């Protein structure tokens, strides 16, 4: 597998301007008709450069003759002495029946269904398989009328007809064009709700969304999410839709999340189906979030799109913004950041410190499908939102405005969106755009003085990206620095200098600066790095008092949890070092004090209360150490919750009760406060044994709604209750004909904290609702085990690491990209002890052995093993 560079980017020698595409469908076999108008751009001499993976080639016309100047070679169709202009047309046979990749044209079920990104459509046919190539397509399906009904494709239906022996036909235009990774065709049986959404200025879209036979009843959610998204779009962004019809597709097997294919949208069904008994708030809330994301990716990705794929943060980052900025209008803001920046901090560091790190615009890529990562959304979201912070609402505004009027109809890269941002705003982003080109978290050390003399408050700001295996050489970057100073009196003091106002974003550009404020009436206490303003690690000397001041005392809601965690952290650490000496927790009363001080504060947002009650997750943890120890943070973290349980006894309780809901509702106050319940069920599952058994069961049986259930269930198997046993086959019984809802279950059985963990989830391979071909059951047994359960794949004895390989090898050949997602936990070895490292650079030896390696591993191995 050879590795691709960004700088090797060169235009096209070929341009599809129109293609019209006729499926002849068959599960087992699909004739494909592609009639493609071609223009050439490049030499008189240059051949046409066709992708093609997997095509039983049938014939080759130009311009309605066969044509005999061609070759077939690896991965490609390349044609010779070709006019300036001509029709290619392509006959094709193709297998959904065989792709259990997932990748192409595949079955889900019963039904036929399409994924093209990032490089599927070669799958298809041979294509100018890259996002720079812009056609509008037309798209014919022939099918068995009794088996596929329904016929889906892009844009509206234009004809449709009916043939002998039972088929039809049904063909589809889209005005717009496309890049082909946003083709899409499904065939099958369905369910459909059928709603509208009126645009502002007056266009009536035809909203529907195709479910599998007997899941209507789990529709509404996704669709009163689609409206509130197209609402928020309008609203925040002024975007409109641009279509006639808006189509939604959820399909049991699928790889990722959801897909932006232009009007037809095709989604796992886990960020579709919905009902109060089966899903839990989180639930309702992903599907809003991933709902919305696919929403806006009509604007920031499908208008415009990517000219390469090494520029997928251009629409990734921002859209992930875009959904992070709906989720937060519309509910709780300081939740939303919170939990954003948990996802930061916990897992999108430790991929920045790994073997895999890259720039959210990397430079090499083996397998494309490797680099849909924490990195390009998550910290290409944290990017755009540092342009946020530097430019502000309007200006920001502004900036996407110009993007959109430049940029409409094409394929752009990273580098023009910062363009237009700095065009529309005058804001000088030429230092900003080094966070596109350098890979790894920033450390951000902070050290302060006061003079009483002169009433100055004096911070001195260093930076330093340490290298990471991808770059040996780092630069500063320009970093957003937020801060806010409190008085005695928890009052912000007023930033100046000099006898003016100074913003209290400032500009950390240099390896080492200074920046001095005046009329400093008192010393104060600061709050750092306000609403995690850039993605950087802080490291400030902090007292526990300054700590739990601003708990007390900060303006924004963010800050007061931070400042939590930044007290656990110290805590959490000594903990740990404890822990590998054979010694017991240890905490100082004044500790546990602040967060009785949560529990008992009238004033407080429920909805902060419950995050500051949850502690950090061990993957947070883990990323408070260089070599982690993950026996030692897993039992740290019970030993803390067990500890927090027996102190704060009757407030836990006061609270669990003082929230009880007799009605259930997906609203955001009632979400807070079922949020904070739950949270004291949790410590209060690890308290004394009787009581904790009665609150956890009575929870369970009598709760009207599977959030109240599920906590209830997870806090029997955390705290290895007596009920477990019962609740667990309980919830089997009533639920193993629902994949999705046995997804939770499965997750339980995975991260459980039982000696026997491993021989019960390998038992769970024979169980009657696993199947190794579904890539969500995969996920929610056998990557919860390697990924979430880090103490017990990490056991000494080298278990964990043996059942993976088991696993790897299944799934190498079955389904490369679930392999890929997998095989994380294993590439972090240089992160573990000696012993640990050893056997699982055997483990990863073994899988660089196999036979049919496919190219998604080996990328993600070799770098391991480096
Ligand atoms: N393009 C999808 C993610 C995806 C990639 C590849 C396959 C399937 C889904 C999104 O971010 O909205
Ligand atoms: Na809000
Ligand atoms: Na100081
Ligand atoms: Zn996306």
């Amino acid at each position: 597998p050879q590795a691709k560079y960004r700088h090797d980017y060169r235009a096209p020698d070929y341009q599809i301007t129109d293609i019209d595409l006729t499926f002849d469908l068959d599960a087992q076999k699909t004739v494909v008709t592609a009639v493609s108008q071609a223009v050439r751009h490049g030499a008189s001499d240059a051949p046409l450069r066709l992708n093609g993976e997997d095509l039983k080639l049938v014939s080759v016309h130009i311009n309605d003759e066969p044509w005999t100047a061609w070759k077939e070679e690896e991965g490609a169709l390349v044609i010779s002495n070709l006019p300036e202009r001509f029709t290619l047309k392509i006959i094709n046979e193709i297998s959904p029946a065989a792709n259990t990749a997932l990748e192409g044209l595949y079955q889900s079920g019963d039904a036929l269904c399409t994924q093209c990104e990032a490089e599927g459509f070669r799958h298809i046919t041979y294509y100018l398989d890259r996002p720079d190539v812009l056609a509008r397509f037309t798209t014919k399906i022939i099918a068995d009328k009794i088996k596929y009904p329904f016929l889906l494709s892009n844009g509206n239906r234009v004809a449709q007809g009916e043939l002998e022996n039972g088929r039809h036909w049904v063909q589809w235009q889209d005005p717009f064009p496309k890049p082909c990774y946003l083709f899409a065709l499904v065939a099958g049986d369905f369910d459909v709700l059928r709603d509208t959404f009126t645009t502002r200025s007056g266009r009536e879209v035809a909203l529907e969304l195709y479910v599998d036979r007997g899941n209507l009843d789990r529709a509404p959610w996704a669709m009163t999410s689609l409206k509130n998204s197209m609402k928020w779009d309008e609203e925040r962004f002024g975007l409109e839709y641009d279509l006639d019809i808006y189509m939604i597709v959820a399909v049991d097997f699928f790889n990722m999340g959801a897909m932006e294919n232009k009007g037809l949208n095709i989604f796992n069904s886990k960020y579709v189906l919905a009902r109060t008994d089966t899903a839990t708030d989180k639930d309702y809330l992903d599907i809003e979030r991933v709902i919305g994301h696919e929403y806006f990716h009509n604007w920031t990705g499908n208008r415009v799109t990517c000219r390469d794929w090494f520029q997928l943060s251009l629409k990734e980052g921002l859209t992930v913004f875009r959904d992070q900025e709906f989720s937060s209008d519309l509910g709780s803001r300081a939740v939303n950041r919170i939990n954003n920046v948990r996802t930061m901090r916990g897992l999108q560091f430790a991929e920045d410190a790994s073997p895999m790190a890259h720039p959210i615009r990397p430079d090499m890529v083996i397998e494309m499908n490797n680099f849909y990562t924490l990195t390009v959304y998550e910290k290409g979201a944290e990017v755009i939102r540092m342009i946020h912070t530097l430019l502000g609402e309007e200006n920001f505004q502004k900036g996407m405005q110009l993007y959109f009027e430049r940029h409409d109809g094409s394929a752009a890269t990273c580098d023009d969106f910062v363009q237009a941002m700095e065009d529309a705003s005058n804001v000088d982003l030429s230092h900003f755009r080094r966070w596109y080109s350098q890979s790894g978290t920033p450390i951000v050390t902070v050290k302060d003085d006061y003079n009483p003399e002169t009433e100055q408050y004096t911070l001195t700001i260093s930076q330093r990206t340490p290298a990471t295996p991808d770059q040996a050489e780092k630069q500063p970057l320009h970093i957003p620095f937020a801060i806010e100073l409190y008085d005695n009196e928890g009052k912000v003091i007023p930033l100046q200098k000099g006898g003016h106002p100074v913003n209290s974003v400032l500009n950390v550009t240099q390896a080492e600066q200074t920046f001095v404020f005046d009329n400093v009436y008192f010393q104060p206490v600061p709050a750092l790095l306000c609403e995690f303003s850039a993605p950087v690690k802080l490291e400030y000397k902090w007292s526990d008092q300054q700590l739990t001041f601003l708990m007390r005392h900060a303006r924004n809601d963010f800050s007061r949890w931070d400042a939590a965690q930044s007290l656990l952290a110290t805590y959490i650490k000594l903990n740990v070092a404890r822990h590998q000496q054979g010694q017991p927790l240890s905490l100082p009363v004044h500790v546990a004090d602040a967060f009785r001080a949560v529990l008992l504060d009238e004033k407080i947002d429920p909805a902060l209360a419950a995050e500051i009650l949850t502690l950090p997750s061990v993957n947070e943890m883990a990323e408070l150490f260089d070599i982690i120890d993950p026996i030692a943070i897993a039992e740290v973290r019970e030993a803390l919750t067990r500890t927090l349980a027996t102190e704060l006894a009757d407030e836990l309780l006061a609270i669990y009760n003082a929230n009880y809901q007799s009605e259930y509702r997906v609203e955001h106050e009632d979400i807070a406060k079922r949020t904070l319940r739950n949270a004291c069920l949790r410590f209060l599952a690890f308290g004394e044994t009787h009581l904790a058994d009665v609150l956890v069961s009575k929870q369970f049986h009598e709760a009207n709604n599977m959030t109240d259930a599920l906590a209830a269930l997870s806090a029997a198997v955390a705290a290895q209750l007596p009920c477990r046993d019962a609740l667990m086959q309980e919830y089997d019984d009533k639920w193993h004909q629902n994949g999705l809802v046995m997804d939770k279950w499965f997750i339980l059985q995975a991260t459980s904290p039982a000696a026997n963990v491993l021989e019960t989830v390998r038992g769970l391979l024979q169980h009657r609702s696993f199947t190794m071909s579904n890539p969500n059951r995969i996920r929610s047994l056998i990557g919860a085990f390697a990924g979430s359960n880090p103490a017990a794949f990490h056991a000494e004895d080298g278990s964990g690491y043996l059942f993976l390989v088991e696993m790897l090898t299944d799934l190498n050949s079955r389904n490369p990209q679930v392999a890929s997602r997998l095989i994380e936990p294993l590439i972090r070895l240089k992160r573990y002890d000696a012993k640990r490292q050893e056997k699982m650079r055997a483990a990863l030896e073994q899988l660089k052995g196999l036979e049919n390696l496919s190219g998604d591993l080996y990328e993600k191995i070799t770098k391991a093993l480096a």
